[PDB]
C-alpha cells in the first residue's frame, strides 16, 4: 500500500503477512457472504493495483467467481478507455504517461508507475479507481451466491420474531435491496411474512412503527 | 483512525487487521452482552465515520439489530440537521463545508472531508459525534436483547450468595439500570430476592451494609 | 495510555487490541486469583482513567466483584474530596481545573482533561491515583474470593512436601498475609501443618532453617 | 528485505519471523496449488537474493520440486551470463563489481554486495531478477503437480453448475492456460463439458453469453 | 524496560502484553526445567526492577519456589547493604540517592528512581544487579526441582545410545554440573552408565573420543 | 541483535518474544531436519554472540546434540586462537581489546564488548563469526541424525515416482551430499534406485534428461 510514514510523505510499504492471511481466511470462512466486501475494502486500505491483484490472486477456490470478476473488471476497463483515451506513440522522456484501463487494473502497469500516479500532485488514484471496479464485481458475485429469495423468508410458527427478522434482513442484504427498500420493508413484506400470531400484533400497532417497536411487540 | 504519529501531527492511518478481527470476534462470541459496548468504544479509538461504518458493516449476523441501529442513527442525524442546518448551494472554492447528519454518519461525506473536519483547528469531531449516536443505538439493542427481568433473579436454595449477586448485577447491567439504582438495590431488591437463610442474615445486619459486608455475611 | 513517542514528548495513544484482549482473557481464565492483580497493573501501564474504566468495563462476568469495586472507588473518591476540596464556580478561561474524586475516576472528566493533568509540569498523576484505588479494591475482592483458610492447609500423609508448601503459600497469598508473616510462617504454622513424618524431620532441623533447607530435608 | 525506513532511505531489514512462518505454513497447507505463487511473491516483497534463498531453504518437504527449481534457476543464471558477461580479473578498489548469474541467485554474492546493487543509483535489481527466475520455476512445478486435464472436468448429472465451473477454472489455472483461453473457454469447452440439461440451456442462450449469464441460466 | 528509541536516548517503555504472556506460559508449560532460566533472562532484557517484580508476581503457581526466591533475594540484598552502606538522613534537594538492597529489588524504590539510576552517566545498573540475584535464586530452584541423580541415568538394554545421552545431559544440566564436568563426563560416567554392548564399543575406542565419535560408534 | 534504527545508526535491540518462541517451536516440531538450519540462520539475523547463546540455551531437549555443538564451538574457538593470538596483560584505557575465541562465543565477553566490536568501523563481526561456528556444528548434528542412507531409498512397486524422488532428495539433503552430487545423481543413483517400470522408461530417455523430464516421463 501507499502510507504516510512517521514524517508525512507518501511511500510504498509491502503488504503485510497479517493482511494477506486475514483476507485469505475471510474468503475461506465466509465465501461471498455480503460482509466479506467491507472486509475486503478495509483490508485493502491504501492498496496499489498490484496489491489488489495480490489479494485477489491469493484466493485459491471460488474460481468461477474469480473469472466473473475478471469479466467485470474488463468491462470497466473498457468503459475507462472509452471515456479517457490515451496518446499512442512515445512518452515524453522522464514524464508520467496517462493510465489506460489495463494500467489501472495492474496488468500493464509497473509498481513504479502505480506509485507515480498515486503520489502525483494531485493524485491519479489508480488504486481507488480499481478498487471500485473490484467491488462492483464482488457485489455481483454476492448477489449471485445469495441462496434465497426474500419471498421465501417467512417466520415459522415457533420461530422467535427476532430470529425471523435476522433471517429477513440477512437475505435482503445478500439480495442487494437498496436502503430505501430495507427501511420501507418494515411496513410491508416484514409483516406479511410474519407468522399469524405476530402478524395480528403488528397489524394492530398501526403504521409508522419502528423496527424496535415491532420487535418489542412480538417478543 | 486519526493518530498522532511519532512527531506530533494528526494523520490518517488504516484500520488494522487486528482491530477488524477483534471486533468481528467479539460480536461473534458475545453478541450484545453489555460489555460489547465498551469493547466497541475502545476498538474504535480515533475512528473516522468511515472506520465506524467499516466496523459495523463487517458484522455478518445480527441484521435485525443492525437495521435497528440504522434507524437510531437516522433519528440522531435528523436531530443534528434540526439543530445545525447547513447552507444550500455552492461551497466556497477550497474551503471546508459544514457537515450534515449524513456526513457525520459517513454516508455522504468522503474520507478526505472527514479528515478535514477531524483535524481542523479546532476539530469538528465527526467521528466522536457519530460514535455517540452509535453507542446510543447499541445500548438500545443491549436492552432489547436482555433476556430476563430483575424481578426474576432470585437466589436459589442451594445457590451460593456470590453466584446470585453475579446474576443480579449482570441482569441489572443488561436491563440498563442507572448507577443510582445499582448502588441503591443492595438495600432493597437484592435482599428481597435472596433465599430465606440469607434474607434472615441480611435483615439482621441492619441498613447501610456495604455489598462486601453482605457478601461476607452470607458466605 | 500516555507514552513517550520516538522523540521524547508524552502523548496519548489508543489502548491496543492486544492489551484489551489480554485483560479480558486473564479475568476469564484466572478470575480473582492473586496473580491477576500484578497482571492488571502491568497491562495498565501508562493508563488514563478512561483506559482503566475501559479495562474494567470490558469484563463481562463477575459483576458482584465489579459492584464491590465501584463501592471501594467511591470510598476513595470521597476521601480524596475530603483531603483536596476544589473551588466551586467558574474556571479561569483556558486554565486547568483541579480534579475531584470523580474526575480521577474518569466519570466526570474528559479524556482531554485527563491528558492535561497527566502531562502537566509537574504531572497530576490521575491515572496512577486511580489505579491505586482500583488495586485497593481488587485486593479486597481477592481476599473475598479466597476459598480456604490457612488453618485448613495441612500436608496429606502421601503428599510430597513441595506440593503442600505450594498449597500453603498460594493460600497465604490469596488470604493476604503480610510478607512478615509469610517469612515468619516457616518456623511456625508451616511445620505445625506438616504431616507427622515431615514434622519430625523439621523439628530436628532446629530453628532458623531456610525454606530451601526445610524442603531438602523433607524431599 | 530492503525497505525505506520512516525517513526515506533504503536500508536492509531482517526477514521477520512472521514472514518466515507464513511461507513455511502456506507450503505445508497448499503445496503447489497455483495460489501459492502470488503468496510467495507477496511474502518476498523487497527481498534480497539472500532472503529468497532463505525462504526456499526453509521448505522441508517437496525436495523433488526444490531440485527442479534449482535446475530452472541454473538455466536462467546461464542465460544471464550469455547476455551479460562480466570482466575477469581484479575489481577496481572500492568499486561495485558486475553481477553474474550465481551472484543474482545469491550463491556467490554477499549480502553486502546484494545491498549495494539493489541500492545503487540506478538499482541493479538483483532481488527482482532472481524472483522472476524463481517464479518461472515455481510455475513449472505448479503445472507438473496439476493432477487433472481440463478434458476430464465434466459436470456431473446432479452437480450444481457453479461447482462444476469452480472445478473447471481451478483446473485451467493449475494447467496454466493463458487468459485468452480462460476468456474463450466459456463459449467452448465449458459448454461442451456441461451435463445434458445445462448444455441445452447454454446452447439456447446463444453466443456471447457472459459467465454470469451462463451461471444464472443454469442455477 | 529501558530502550533506546529510534533516535538514541534511553527511555522507559511499558512491558508488552506479548512479553508478559510469554513468561507466564513458559512457567506454565516448563516449570523449572533449566531452559526456563535463559528464557527469563531474554524476556527481561532491559528490565527495571519493577519489571522484574512484575514478571515474578504474574506467576500463579509454584509459590514454594517463589518464597525460596524471595529468601535468596533477601540474602543478596543484605550482602549488598554490607558492601555498600548508604547515608542515613536527608537527601540533597534534587539529587540522586544511593540505592540500598531493597531499592535494587524494587520494594523501596519508585520507578522514577530506578529510571534515574539506570540512565545515569555512568549507569547504576539496578535492573542487571537485581536480575543476577534473581537468576541465582532461580538456579537453586532448578537444582531443587531436578528429580533424578546422574548416578541413576543408565542406558537401557534396548535404549538407543542417543536417547540415553539426551537423558544424561538433560540430568547434568538440571543438577547443575559445571561445564568442566559435562566436558569430562564423556570419558567417565557416560561410559560407565552405558549398557554392556555400547560399553564394550566405547572402551575399545580409547581415550580422547569426542561425543560425536562415541555417538557414531554406538549408533 | 544489532539493527539500524529509523535514522541509520546501528544499535542494540532486545531479542523479541516472537523470535525466541519461533526458534524453540521449530526445534520442538522439526528437531534436526535439515531445514532447521536456514531457519536458525534467519531467526538469528543481526544476532550478537549473547543472542546466539540465548537461542541455543532456550532449547530444552536434545542435550546430546547441544553437547556436541559445544564441542564443535570449542574446536573452532581453539582454531581462532591459533590464527589470532591476543596480547596478554593490561588493555589500553578506554580502548577496544581484541577478541579471543571464547569472546566470539560469548562466554568471556560482555554484551557491551560485543556491541563495540560489531559496530566498530570497520566491524569485527563477532556475531557472524560465531554463527558460522554454530552452523558448522549444527550441520554435523543434521548428518548425525539423518536416519537413512541414500542407498536404501528405492522406489516401491506402487510408489508414485514423485514421492520416491521426494524421499531421495530429502535423504541426500540430510546426508549432506554436495550440490554437484545432487545435480549428478539424476543420471545415476536416482535411476538405479527407481522401480523396474520407471527404470525402463528413464533408461530409454537417454542421458542429459532434466529432472522435470524424468518426472514427466514416469508420471
Ligand atoms: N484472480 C483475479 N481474479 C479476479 C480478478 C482479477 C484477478 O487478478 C487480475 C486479473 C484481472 C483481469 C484479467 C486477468 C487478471
Ligand atoms: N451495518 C450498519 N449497521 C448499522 C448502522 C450502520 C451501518 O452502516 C452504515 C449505515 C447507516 C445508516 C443507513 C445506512 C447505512
Ligand atoms: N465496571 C467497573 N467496575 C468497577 C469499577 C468501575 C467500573 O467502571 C467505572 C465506574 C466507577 C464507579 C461508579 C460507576 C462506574
Ligand atoms: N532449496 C532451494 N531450492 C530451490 C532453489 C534454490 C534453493 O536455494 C538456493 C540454490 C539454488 C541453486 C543451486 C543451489 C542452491
Ligand atoms: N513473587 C516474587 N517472588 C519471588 C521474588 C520476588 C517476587 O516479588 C518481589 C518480592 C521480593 C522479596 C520480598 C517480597 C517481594
Ligand atoms: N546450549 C548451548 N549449546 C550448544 C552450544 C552453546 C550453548 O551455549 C553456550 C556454550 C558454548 C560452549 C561451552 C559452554 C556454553
Amino acid at each position: 500500500p501507499i502510507v504516510q510514514n512517521l514524517q508525512g510523505q507518501m511511500v510504498h510499504q509491502c503488504i503485510s503477512p497479517r493482511t494477506l492471511n486475514a483476507w485469505v481466511k475471510v474468503v475461506e470462512e465466509k465465501a461471498f457472504s455480503p460482509e466479506v466486501i467491507p472486509m475486503f475494502s478495509a483490508l485493502s486500505c491504501g492498496a496499489t493495483p498490484q496489491d489488489l491483484n495480490t489479494m485477489l490472486n491469493t484466493v485459491g477456490g471460488h474460481q468461477a467467481a474469480m473469472q466473473m470478476l475478471k469479466e467485470t473488471i474488463n468491462e470497466e476497463a473498457a468503459e475507462w478507455d472509452r471515456l479517457h483515451p490515451v496518446h499512442a506513440g512515445p512518452i515524453a522522456p522522464g514524464q508520467m504517461r496517462e493510465p489506460r484501463g489495463s494500467d489501472i487494473a495492474g496488468t500493464t502497469s509497473t509498481l513504479q508507475e502505480q506509485i507515480g500516479w498515486m503520489t502525483h500532485n494531485p493524485p491519479i488514484p489508480v488504486g481507488e479507481i480499481y478498487k471500485r471496479w473490484i467491488i462492483l464485481g464482488l457485489n455481483k458475485i454476492v448477489r449471485m451466491y445469495s441462496p434465497t429469495s426474500i419471498l421465501d423468508i417467512r417466520q415459522g410458527p415457533k420461530e422467535p420474531f427476532r430470529d425471523y427478522v435476522d433471517r429477513f434482513y440477512k437475505t435482503l442484504r445478500a439480495e442487494q435491496a437498496s436502503q430505501e427498500v430495507k427501511n420501507a420493508a418494515t411496513e410491508t413484506l416484514l409483516v406479511q411474512n410474519a407468522n399469524p400470531d405476530c402478524k395480528t400484533i403488528l397489524k394492530a400497532l398501526g403504521p409508522g412503527a419502528t423496527l424496535e417497536e415491532m420487535m418489542t411487540a412480538c417478543q
